């Protein structure tokens, strides 16, 4: 008959004095102990409903999709995106951009490469680079970002960038820094007190600046595309958008605007790059800490694929152990622990509570990924979490790192293909080493907010043979 129960708030501060210094997620997990799976937290001036566990999350996103499919704000990036692009759009804008993005992220036209082939080619470029790396120590972040960025680039720009391109690397650095700043303790505080903190210097201003710098490239690329556009033969996603723009130009309210073009494109690149690369970063740190897992994956690669033939998506069904390892990397790395904020679009009943229209909702994906009923000892890295007694792949409904329902990650298929192909192609060709003994490796995230970000680390890729 009212909102879900929760800690008693104070005017101005909301529930600040009841929060945990370790961050938002820890805070909400402490509230879950007391209130259960459905509760309200006042983040500064705003009530936010938290939903925990796969049952509550699925009930909201799947069974009640007519109410829970709205997109909420991330305070650190809202001043930039301002509801433009598919991630941060609502209503008809979202309908149009989602439909457009889904179609263009999968259909490239006659005589164009499949997603699979794009990844396989990028994987071969990566192996070549790693061979030329001379077994040197590196932080692999730049390469994990390059390979994933290049998949999106091939779709959006119709090209890839070279690993040596300093201007490409500058953009990748901006994505990396931005994701870290957003996920920082300041970024989390801003979620509570943006109304006040927006008047002062801080990370929010650096985030704005970083994003506009990336956007500057996108805008210029759009103009280059427009100058060379052949309506009979669109080259890429940008061309296809420009054609819709032309078609709808007599409509002043067309969603196919330049602001949607720039910011949808930026949205796709940001999500397409930072998600998969961060997962890869964690994945290889985990392989350094658990070398027996990496050794067992390599044995499976040897037995199924061999040393020379490039891995392909068809190999997945015959590689239950490798698939389990990747599932477990995703489960353990818990990329977006609180997902991306939703908003309720209409007055709704949920488990006896009344949630008014326009009430922000966080689906705490982390609580599903760490559910001890689905994953025994969920705090530990263990590929057996995704294997049955016979060593066959055991998929589970608790595995929801891409979320669920209408807003489900539109890049899920691309991401899974990237994870499998890049992971297997690297391990086929290289073993890993570092100066830190497995027992000494610390998996504690460098940042844990909107994103869970692994610590920096050094690694060697040693050619096999
Ligand atoms: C390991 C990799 C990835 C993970 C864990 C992940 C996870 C997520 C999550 C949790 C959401 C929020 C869904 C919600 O609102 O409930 C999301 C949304 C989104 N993702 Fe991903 N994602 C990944 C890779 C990608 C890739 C490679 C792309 C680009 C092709 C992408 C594009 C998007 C877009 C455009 C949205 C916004 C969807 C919408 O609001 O309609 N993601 N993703
Ligand atoms: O349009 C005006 C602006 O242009 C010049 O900046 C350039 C630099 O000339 C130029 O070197 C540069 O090259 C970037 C190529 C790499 C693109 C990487 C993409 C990866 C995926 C997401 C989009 C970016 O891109 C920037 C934006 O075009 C300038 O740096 C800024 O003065 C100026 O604000
Ligand atoms: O819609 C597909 C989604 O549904 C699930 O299978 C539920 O477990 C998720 O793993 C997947 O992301
Ligand atoms: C979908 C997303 C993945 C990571 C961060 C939040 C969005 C982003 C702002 C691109």
């Amino acid at each position: 008959g009212k909102l879900p129960p929760g800690p008693r708030p104070l005017p101005l501060l909301g529930n600040l004095l009841q929060m945990d210094r370790r961050g938002l997620l820890k805070s909400f997990l402490r509230f879950r102990e007391k209130y259960g799976d459905v509760f309200t937290v006042h983040l500064g001036p705003r009530p936010v409903v938290m939903l925990c566990g796969v049952e509550a999350i699925r009930e909201a996103l799947v069974d009640k999709a007519e109410a829970f499919s709205g997109r909420g704000k991330i305070a650190m990036v809202d001043p930039f995106f301002r509801g433009y692009g598919v991630i941060f759009a609502n209503g008809n804008r979202w309908k149009v951009l989602r439909r457009f993005s889904v179609t263009t992220m999968r259909d490239f036209g006659m005589g164009k490469r499949s997603v699979e082939e794009r990844i396989q080619e990028e994987a071969q470029c990566l192996i070549e680079e790693l061979r030329k790396s001379k077994g040197a120590l590196m932080d692999p972040t730049f390469l994990f970002q390059s390979i994933t960025a290049n998949i999106i680039c091939s779709i959006v720009f119709g090209k890839r960038f070279h690993y040596q391109d300093q201007e490409f690397l500058k953009m990748l650095n901006l994505f990396y820094q931005t994701f870290s700043l957003i996920s920082s303790v300041f970024g989390q505080l801003f979620e509570l007190f943006s109304g006040f903190l927006k008047h002062f210097p801080g990370a929010h201003r650096q985030v704005y600046k970083n994003l506009q710098e990336i956007n500057a490239y996108i805008g210029h690329s759009v103009e280059k595309h427009r100058e060379t556009l052949d309506p009979s033969a669109p080259r890429d996603l940008i061309d296809t958008y420009l054609l819709h723009m032309e078609k709808e130009k007599s409509n002043a309210h067309s969603e196919f605007s330049h602001q949607n073009l720039n910011l949808n494109t930026l949205s796709l690149f940001f999500a397409g790059t930072e998600t998969t690369s961060t997962t890869l970063r964690y994945g290889f740190l985990l392989m350094l800490k658990y070398p027996h897992v990496a050794e067992r994956v390599y044995r499976e690669i040897e037995q199924v694929i061999g040393p020379h033939r490039p891995p392909e998506l068809h190999d997945r069904a015959k590689m239950p152990y490798t698939e389990a390892v990747i599932y477990e990397i995703q489960r353990f790395s818990d990329l977006l622990p609180m997902g991306v904020p939703h908003i309720v679009t209409q007055h709704t009943s949920f488990r006896g509570y009344i949630i008014p229209k326009d009430t922000e909702v966080f689906l705490i994906l982390s609580t599903a990924l760490h559910d001890p009923h689905y994953f025994e000892k969920p705090d530990a890295f263990n590929p057996d979490h995704f294997l049955d007694a016979n060593g066959a792949l055991k998929k589970t409904e608790a595995f929801i790192p891409f979320s669920l329902g209408k807003r489900i990650c539109l890049g899920e298929g691309i991401a899974r293909a990237e994870l499998f192909l890049f992971f297997t192609t690297i391990l086929q060709n290289f073993s890993m080493a570092s100066p830190v003994a497995p027992e000494d490796i610390d998996l504690t995230p460098q940042e844990c907010g909107v994103g869970k970000i692994p610590p920096t680390y050094q690694i060697r890729f040693l050619p096999r043979h």
